[PDB]
């Protein structure tokens, strides 16, 4: 990248400490820009969600491949819940969602909790599988909290044969009192529901698909126990991407764990991390990993910091990085301490080929998490961090349950963080629209048309701490 | 410019990072000083109003001409609409200023609602054009709220035939109870007021006037649709200048844009913007713009920073913009961040001919918006960001509602700020005032008697954060 | 009445200070009583709204009086503004409401403040006198504020004949995503707007209506200058009720302005008050006033009780008044103090025949003053007294300034009272709605069919400070 004349700061430099200087632009609109990756993730705009039980789930999963993103599993989710959950996405259609479902002999007190589940502000009642009518949070109040669901349902809705263009859902949706319109199957039964912001968002975004046309799905794993097996396991249940995760990824039992995944031949690519060294980042590339995942210290539920003192400016240290691992052929990952779409696009002109996000999507209806409003009626979810899952840990083989407590006396607890919602806009496909606007948008401030011309083009420049409160809030 | 020794900083500089060191001066006073610009806009202080919704409007765009300025009608403003506003503007007197105006039926409630929309303490109410009272705040204390304004109207207040000397109309007003002239025409009616403090700023501000005497206004247009047929509409509806506005200027579609109007042959000065770089600047000034217009990422209502990462500190924007117009000959308007006199006196030390301001005078009683009360009644009005009227939009013509809403999806949205007037001055007039005040202080302090003086004299330097927090807010 | 056993407390009592006991009934339901008063005013409700103006304009007037109530004047309106409400009243249908209409050429912010003024939640552009769409608050969220009509106006609406069936219109609207349906001339002109409660409305209200079947109005006189004269101009201007209104209603000045007015023989049911004495009711009905009007003290801005310890609790002065007025073949009307149904069905249980409410309809749509809002938003309307409105004043011939200011400093000031409005029903029909349900159920409770029936079967019973406490807020 090049930075503004004399620009070359005694420190190393955070997300808030850099600025995009415009450049000469034939890039028209923000939707001629290209925002698909060439790191081989497959991912159809550079956004990654982070292997968090807080945020990686099944809803997760499916909404964000079907927006082009990828969403890796955590590590240690155990292989059946792994092969269940992939089955799951994979068998998502590309098109219409799945919605909350409920029965006609739930209770409305029940259905006012699941709806928040995800962000199509109705659910849809099945009897025998087939959609008999939708409820909405508006027909839930008034009425008697244990009254059934067949009661308040509205029996008229919009429906539509799954396989109908979006184009045309939209259209029938226009005069609907519902946005939602109810997508039957073949023979009748329910497919899924598509809104008219959901019709649009297929004409937007490029899902990301394997080689069968099916969701992509990623999963993790830690350097402990049997690497190799358990890449294997994970390889075989159907994830597309592999995730080597742990801490400190500059260390001896890291490079093994590469070399014993990357042995095996699984043709999956090979993500590791985390490093925010150069040295780290080759090191990692020459053990045979294809991506580096880079992040140390900014992690919002990371206490790094804090406790050792170890860590690095995040966009210094994805510079540095993606610099070595592009002369290697290889890429990097900036995972960490996103904020804001302004944080995406700043790791991408970094030179990162990807951007992973894990926090700040807890706060959305499709994370895992119960939905909670805190003291003024604000909706927020929490998010917590993975602790002693991205640790390295000794052979508990033969163990006494006084060496199972000794040896978690010093290990990381669980912290914790409020992540409120959006109270408009609460899904997580309206922040991808968020971050994915921004960058486009900086694409066409920097004359670029694809993310590999963004790197090349950005021009950077340092500010102070005034600097970063230009403009609005 | 000039900055003191070893004030080489690794980074870009705002208005708060930079400080004005005092020169050797012999300007005796503050009224010695030609605040008049170059640049060939015809204001004789720099101030221009943004061409924003939320400002400018016909009652700012009379008073602040009428006191040196010029604003600049927002884009997209419908064409008829414009030639209303510019046969207003231009039919203003040069000294007495257009009052609020009731009937006698008219309630009481909508008195006390339209006295706001000027700064004169006292409406007048007018039977067949001619005066027949005044009407206060306090007039309307305790009255039916439905009472008609016939019933609290004074019918002794001063009156002067439009043309007599302010300063005589001035004494006349000092033992009147209220501080309101009114002015008549030699028929009669209602020519417009001037108070005591409008008779002193006679004697102090230079009216922005046209080749015929007439109050000088401006006009936007933006890079979308047919700039060449917009910018001649503007230009036979009686615009003094035109205004060719976009977020990002250094673009093909702005170069082209400005060709399309500068080959039209107007005779208008031509402003474009927005760009921070030098090489924008100069590719801005070879397609046509004699004046370029600087800024990306200060403004209030902008969220440029948060949502892309691109952006410039505004002062070295300046200062790189302003430098390379004037080797090609043209000059810079700094346009956005600027709350402060400071900013104004910063941004000419810069090299800037011209300063916009936007939200800032939002805070006013001229400004279009309604004025409004907050949790502890201060008086405030909502500033609003122009969003996607200085965007770029792919031609329109035969798009379904779906791609409507296509593009809809990611267009900017519309921000909002809360803007408090001064409990006390609440009047734009005031803020020129305060502005004006403090540019001629600047130029005393650094030796100049006029605005190229001041960009060739004036010494800076660089502050840390505790440096700005000297002084008293 | 009759009380319990032993309930003869040795004070007077206040809505606050009684029960009702519920007795033995064969009332079905709340729709077999029959709430229509016999006091000549030809209310079907028991509902009058009173002479203040904060409350009483014309869009209330057409209001209440499609629903079964009356308004009256405030006094001192000036005789051409009673002619124009009641020509405007008059002329309205019977079913359908009058609707806000907006011009295409209307800006946005005037758009949502008109809203307002109806509870329809949408105004019907008119364009040549023909509805051509409609604007909700949704419509107005968003967009620019001073953009256009014209741009967020939705082409789309429910369209019926007017004289359709209210039935049949309930239909049309059941799936509609506004439920407001457009009621059309024969020619296609905008003859008025009906919602779906505002058809089922027709079916539960019957209009209050004159011979000529046009809806009722009222107008209201003071007791100063030429009585006689100003009562017979209301009449003629087609008033259907008079009311002679007065702070101390027990005073020659009254008995003279009510010989005045009953020997004009102008054929009008006469109200005149205020009186809280069984020897005042009788003088007021034998100088010929068919209707007492009771209340002094308790009406929500009257500050009699403090200023002059005059005054007294308003269910015994109903009780006493009611008797004295049935000796005599006439009726009393309450006036002052109603709050909740609560006390409109403890009025009549009293023995009025009506009741007259004020401060509370205040807060909502339909009256005249402008909507405002409180630190959280809140919505609230200003209640105001009349004041000297109610006053005895001498003769003002002769007056010199000095006497106009010796006269207005004992004068009694604009008392100020903020009414909020119901954050979901914000409408006087859904308080009617509210006030009604009570009195039905009130005579449910005793088992009356009607309103004579509820005075003559009801038991009360006295309770102490926690007795009120009892129940739910
Ligand atoms: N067997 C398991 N052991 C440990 N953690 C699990 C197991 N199964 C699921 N989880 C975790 O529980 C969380 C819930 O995700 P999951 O995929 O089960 O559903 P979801 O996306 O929340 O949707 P739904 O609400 O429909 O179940 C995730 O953090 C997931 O990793
Ligand atoms: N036809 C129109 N279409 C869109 N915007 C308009 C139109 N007419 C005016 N505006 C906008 O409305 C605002 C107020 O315009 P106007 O000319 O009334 O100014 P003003 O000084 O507020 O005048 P006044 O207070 O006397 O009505 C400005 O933002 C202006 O751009
Ligand atoms: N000429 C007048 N003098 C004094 N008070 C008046 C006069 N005309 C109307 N009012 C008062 O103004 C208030 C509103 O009256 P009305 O509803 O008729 O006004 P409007 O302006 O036609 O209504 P809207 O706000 O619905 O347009 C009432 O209190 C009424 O008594
Ligand atoms: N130190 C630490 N880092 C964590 C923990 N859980 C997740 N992380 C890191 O923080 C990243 C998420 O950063 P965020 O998007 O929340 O800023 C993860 O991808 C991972 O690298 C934890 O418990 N401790
Ligand atoms: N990005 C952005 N800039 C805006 C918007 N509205 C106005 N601006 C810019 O901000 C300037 C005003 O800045 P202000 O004086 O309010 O700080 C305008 O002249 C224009 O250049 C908006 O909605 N978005
Ligand atoms: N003392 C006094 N009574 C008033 C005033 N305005 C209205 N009233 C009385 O109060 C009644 C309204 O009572 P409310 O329904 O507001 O409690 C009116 O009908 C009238 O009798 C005023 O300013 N002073």
């Amino acid at each position: 990248v090049r930075f503004l004349d004399g620009h070359t700061p005694a420190y190393d430099l955070t997300y808030n400490d850099v600025f995009v200087v415009p450049g000469r632009s034939d890039v028209a609109s923000r939707f001629d820009v290209d925002l698909s990756t060439v790191d081989g993730s497959g991912t159809t705009i550079p956004v990654v969600v982070a292997n968090m039980t807080a945020v990686a789930g099944r809803r997760m999963a499916e909404t964000v491949a079907r927006r082009g993103g990828i969403v890796v599993l955590p590590q240690d989710l155990p292989i059946t819940a792994v092969s269940e959950t992939v089955d799951f996405v994979k068998s998502r259609d590309l098109v219409v969602d799945t919605p909350v479902t409920l029965s006609p002999e739930d209770s409305v007190s029940d259905a006012n909790a699941l709806l928040h589940k995800r962000a199509h502000g109705a659910a849809v009642v099945v009897f025998e599988g087939r959609p008999i009518g939708l409820v909405t949070e508006a027909n839930c109040a008034g009425v008697d909290r244990f009254a059934r669901v067949r009661d308040i349902a509205l029996s008229d809705f919009v429906t539509a044969p799954v396989g109908t263009d979006p184009r045309e859902v939209f259209d029938l949706l226009e005069h609907a009192p519902i946005d939602v319109a109810v997508m039957t199957a073949p023979d009748g039964t329910l497919a899924g529901v598509l809104t008219r912001t959901g019709a649009i968002r297929a004409g937007i975004y490029t899902p990301a698909v394997d080689a069968k046309g099916r969701l992509r799905i990623a999963a993790a794993v830690g350097i402990n126990g049997d690497v190799g097996a358990k890449a294997q396991a994970l390889a075989e249940a159907g994830a597309d991407l592999l995730v080597i995760d742990t801490a400190h990824g500059h260390q001896a039992k890291m490079l093994d764990a590469i070399k014993a995944v990357a042995s095996l031949d699984l043709g999956l690519p090979l993500v590791a991390g985390n490093v925010v060294s150069a040295e780290g980042t080759r090191d990692l590339i020459e053990a045979g990993a294809s991506i580096v995942k880079v992040g140390v210290g900014p992690g919002a539920m990371c206490t790094t910091r804090m406790m050792t003192g170890v860590g690095r400016p995040q966009f210094s240290a994805v510079v540095e990085c993606a610099a070595a691992a592009r002369q290697l052929g290889g890429h990097v990952w900036a995972d960490g301490g996103v904020r804001h779409p302004r944080d995406v696009a700043l790791a991408l002109a970094a030179g990162a080929s990807n951007v992973m996000i894990g926090s700040w999507f807890a706060g959305t209806y499709e994370s895992p998490g119960d939905l909670l409003f805190d003291r003024d009626d604000r909706p927020y979810k929490e998010s917590y961090g993975m602790a002693s899952k991205r640790a390295v840990a000794a052979r508990t083989a033969g163990d006494s349950s006084f060496d199972r407590a000794r040896k978690g006396l010093f290990e990381e607890g669980i912290s914790t963080s409020r992540m409120s919602l959006d109270p408009a806009r609460g899904g997580v496909e309206d922040l991808l629209d968020h971050i994915t606007s921004g960058v486009r948008s900086t694409c066409t401030y920097v004359g670029a048309a694809n993310l590999p011309e963004l790197h090349e083009k950005v021009v950077l420049g340092v500010q102070s701490a005034a600097g970063f409160a230009e403009g609005h809030p």
